[PDB]
């Protein structure tokens, strides 16, 4: 039977992930044989995050406390926001009220429950260029068109911001929404400076829009000096955050929030029951515990944190060593480096054959730009890979490399 | 700020509950702590769950299992599926391949990601007239016109389904997907005969539509024969379910399933990345294990089954006792009773009424109605209140009852 | 072949007009023999315009304008939007640019066009309560939610004005356009006083809202002071009118209009071509010979107004002093009074019935209200009935009324 | 003021049309001094139009029929439809009922109407590649996504339709539309085989897709033997045309139509009355005339089509005798040709230098095309400019072809 005569027109907005191309075309060859190390990955370090310690947290709240086990209010239970209230007072900068956070499936939660009440079909939403793929996607298949603006080392170029602003506005276009991951950005690995953070903020009062703020890595810190986010910095309320502990308490408990206020928070709110119903009971309970416990600072602080940012110098001395002629991104947050082979080389073709030859996994990075840039691209991680896996992982990619050029 | 002019257009199709309402009205009884018996909750009894066994599995899993921590593919853990394919083969009467099965957040997800895929604004879905609030507003705020036919003892009248189906397209209006909840219907309670559910697959037939069978209540069949879901039945493959545990395993670990084919399968997928994630990587560990040590007959089939089966003769009993001359379902499936005051009465304020004279606490029904009927319908819930506070329950319920009538 | 299945789902909003059901059923009884009497559809008398001048210039054009016969730009032809600019100059306080109008086909096209540039499915329009008909349907199939303003002999109260759209903004809804018809509406044939016309002005830019004024009977005044337009006032900028030649030229004709400016009018003419390519040649230029001969003032103001005006004054005269007890509006511009029956009374009903007992033709009027009220309304007009059928058309009507009521 | 903010998220979906830029900057150049030779816009030659007899009918029509300067019904005036299903019968080998009949303002309402009623947005929609543009640019807007298929001297290649259609539905891409010019096509000028003509059909019969049939230039044939519409071979009733008397009568009148049946003529129909409310009483009657006095045959069989026929001739001459060496189509039906630079060369400047240092018009081609191809495409037209315009414009045009080339 044809199913496809039974989609909705939107279901045509929907389309692959790159990123999910290769994921999958290396899922095949693990586990149908071969062997191989990636630096593709997204995922902070399971060995790094105090499991043993949040199963022992599992085990007592499940057994402890019957909620546990049941529905928990849309917008999450008043003790994780109270908790996470005081926790991004504490480490992130932010005064923010109780009665303002959602706990939403994630941050990529939040960017949707966010989208579906901001975006409506055709609105053009500008982004930095490139910036996270699944962002990119969840607001096109919403029914948004993107435009990008260029990233330096310093984060977005808040110049070349305002007059894409003014050339999307001269040819009549309907803007509403920038939307940008500060520190530790994915795919880039870079982040917006202190400066060019005051000087967003100033453009999206100029031009009267909203400002979507993307926290997922200000709890991957390792070289900034005191960079707070542009919502400490929001005066006039223009910015909202889409917030997640995924990169610290884990990535699978699925623990995010959303900071709005008036009726973006009110409309974000109402729809939300009718959509996930409200954030996993295990996952908000084992969260509350964690914080509450003070194992922020006690495992990933004086931790898991140094772990990364250890993973972080050798990969980077790796590269320095072996590629010390080819460009790439020196991250002072996050858990990704931008490489990127000659100007004008394929990179989805080249991030095949370092698996289909070298047996190491890396990701493409092209399908993260917003225009015809990127291509020679390419995308690496080391939250996930091992102190050793990483040499050998660089060295191999190394390897294919002046095997090329 | 005024905010109101940021929100999207689609954003007006959101709108407040009632089963939002009300309990906003008994957290404020509740909050200047006053004594209240809930029968409004929809919440299975944490006690009849094995909260201690689940927590040691849980521990189990973050101890022993690194990626119960980490990103779960989008459409599941190949193991989850592959045990919900064999748990529905037993206990639902369901042959399901696990690749044609994707755990979601619970149900509610599951019914929001096929709705994005399978609504175009302004399209018409048929529903069980009442049927579950959530739903509704879930396909409504996605812009969805919902027309609703009429139920009775024995589930959808089908016959009338036909006569809506013949009124809608005599007015050339579009209409392509049918919502049923068969079994243990919300807010009703009914639920559909076999004989009504061949005649509503060869309904879906004669006109191409798609139905969406909701089988949340499956595993709650108390008094019963042997029903099977329509799925079981569906020969060319024109139902797609939208399943949970959550009344078995816990409500609140959010896990859920959709089981559709060919391109919408594909598309559901496609698109769950950049909206969910994946499911809580917790929870799809903890419903493995649960699953593969036959812990649902152990402790639920054997266990909280018969404690809601218990539940529910009490609180009929109860009403046949004291109000023998009222009107209200006797449900053999489910966990909820509806009771009707007597024709022409506001279930609303006497709800209200209820909680503010006698502090109980009722959901009142209209709301899930699709027309203007359902004005006098009060709904009943009987799985999570104690077998103490039911009678005391309904007892209250009647003093306001015959106080008034 | 059951096309259903192939519309778009949006098809759902396009629905039936009564004011156009009844108008059928009376086309099918003059073209079957009965003698009818109308005072229904808004057409302007025929015997009242210089058809056999209008005859001449469309000989004279077509013979020496090759251009009459061929497309003109999207926007009109730069002749008729210069001399239309000046028209406006002279006979209704506009200082506009011909740059800034958009010649449409008639004031629908007009609205449609604006419509389709302005509103996103889901967005609230606040109009008028009643309100003309055909905008309310062209807005609402459009995605629009229509939230009218009670109106009474000094039109919109624009008191309640404020008051709904407090009330919306504390819903969390999004409203932008305010549509308004404050000359001679359809149907109520009442005006809106300059008092709230500088009222309403303060409201739109108190609150930031657009408004649309319908300018379709500005010229059929008949008594009123030095009443200006709403877009003669507009020193923000923040209204976009809707005007047409065909109350006066004739409303087959299809000249008419948008003025706006800024990124609207940009888009407003972007999108013309390809929807309508624009309004026809020969009416175009009819259009403008018509009003380089001062042929406006010769046959229109000289002639067809006082013409109108009799219409009118025999008609209230006739409904005086036949059916004093009754209640019904005294226009001062138009072609319009709405009568209204005693309150409970089924105006559709009425309609049927006069045209069946009686021959004359009626126009129920419920139809044009955004709520549940106006049943007892109906809508009468007198600029196309001879003075010789009026009297005799509302004789009839007294008497239905009185053996009734 | 920055009216952009007020725009509707769809109102980013209309986009700039090189055909109506190019046009506006070309009255430009008349108005600004300069006499240009035009063979660019598609108007009709309006000397080979009876403007003189058109002339008197438009003057007998006003001056005797009253109803010829009011409202018509949304569907035309009855004499017209009946006409109009005779005229088909004979002269297009259409047996149609005149009650299928919707007349439209041109061809371009017609296809603005039915992209209404048909699409979702997001929905693809099959076209010829290139097509007319403003076709392309009217889905465009209301949120469709166009597929082209490449087209031959024999029209679309029926054979890489189902191989699109295939890609499309293997990616899960929801389609059902194909909008085809076969004869005489804007802006290739090829018409479709008959045997290409059966195999549409089937393949639209097996994928169960609709048609819609653009018949433009059904009047304007050369040489074809006895092709008939897909309409005429529709048993299935899977065709939908949209027609158009504009280049028989006038280009400028705005009278076309669309033949469609079931539910989609009966929305198309209640969605018009208050898009345009009606096309011109005077071009619908001076059309009823026109066809009821045979001066079809008088005239455009007689005269026009053979006028038009010399003019096809004569440019194909003056083309293969100063370009033989580039290819360009040879049209046996239209009014359209064609022409392509050497592959590589820029068609859109080529425009620009030829309408500045030699003072033709000529359209870029390039716009027509759904995807990257067409650059080195120029459109030329023969049924406006005069016999001898028509060599002295192909001259210049050669002259810049060599000085580039
Ligand atoms: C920039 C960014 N934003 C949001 C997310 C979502 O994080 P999560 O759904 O695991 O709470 C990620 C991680 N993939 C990310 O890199
Ligand atoms: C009809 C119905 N369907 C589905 C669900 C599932 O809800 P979930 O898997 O998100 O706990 C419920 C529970 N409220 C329900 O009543
Ligand atoms: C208020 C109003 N606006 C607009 C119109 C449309 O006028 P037009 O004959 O130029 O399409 C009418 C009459 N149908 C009207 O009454
Ligand atoms: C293929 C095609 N279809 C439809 C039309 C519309 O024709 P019209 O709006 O003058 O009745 C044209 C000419 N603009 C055309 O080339
Ligand atoms: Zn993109
Ligand atoms: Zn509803
Ligand atoms: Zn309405
Ligand atoms: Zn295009």
């Amino acid at each position: 039977m044809d199913y496809t005569k039974y989609l909705a027109g939107r279901a045509n907005w929907i389309k692959g992930s790159a990123l999910a191309d290769v994921m999958k075309k290396a899922s095949e060859l693990q586990k149908k044989g071969v062997k191989l190390i990636s630096l593709a990955a997204g995922d902070p370090d399971p060995e790094l995050i105090p499991r043993a310690v949040l199963g022992e947290i599992a085990k007592e709240v499940l057994e402890k406390e019957p909620k546990s086990v049941m529905y928990t209010p849309a917008n999450g239970i008043p003790e994780l926001r109270e908790e996470l209230a005081a926790f991004l007072k504490k480490y992130d900068h932010l005064e923010v009220s109780p009665e303002n956070i959602v706990i939403t499936i994630g941050g990529t939660g939040a960017l949707d429950l966010l989208g579906r009440v901001l975006i409506d079909p055709g609105d053009v939403v500008i982004t930095e260029n490139p910036s996270y793929i699944n962002t990119l996607l969840a607001f096109e298949q919403l029914g948004a068109k993107i435009e990008g603006v260029p990233v330096d080392n310093d984060g977005m170029r808040v110049d070349l911001l305002e007059e894409k602003i003014k050339e999307l506005k001269a040819k009549g276009q309907k803007v509403k929404l920038i939307y940008t991951i500060p520190t530790g950005q994915n795919p880039m690995g870079v982040t917006m400076s202190m400066e060019r953070r005051k000087a967003l903020l100033e453009i999206a009062s100029k031009y009267d829009l909203l400002i979507i703020e993307d926290t997922a890595y200000n709890f991957m810190r390792y070289e900034g000096g005191d960079i707070v986010p542009l919502k400490a910095l929001d005066n006039e309320g223009r910015v909202i955050v889409a917030g997640t502990l995924s990169k610290v308490l884990g990535t699978g408990f699925r623990i995010g929030w959303i900071i709005a206020e008036g009726e973006i928070l009110k409309k974000v709110l109402m729809q939300k029951q009718p959509i996930d119903f409200c954030a996993p009971a295990i996952s908000q309970y084992i969260a509350l515990e964690y914080l509450k416990r003070g194992y922020f600072e006690k495992y990933h602080l004086e931790g898991a944190l140094l772990g990364y940012k250890e993973k972080r110098d050798i990969m980077l001395k790796a590269l320095e060593n072996h590629l010390p002629n080819a460009e790439f991104t020196k991250p002072i947050a996050g858990m990704f480096v931008m490489f990127f082979l000659p100007e004008g080389a394929d990179g989805i073709s080249f991030a095949n054959e370092l698996m289909e030859r070298e047996g190491v996994v890396v990701v493409p990075g092209k399908p993260f730009y917003t225009d015809e840039s990127g291509k020679n691209a390419i995308r690496l991680n080391f939250s996930r890979p091992s102190k050793e896996e990483i040499p050998i992982g660089i060295k191999k990619l190394a390897k294919l490399y002046k095997e090329k050029f």
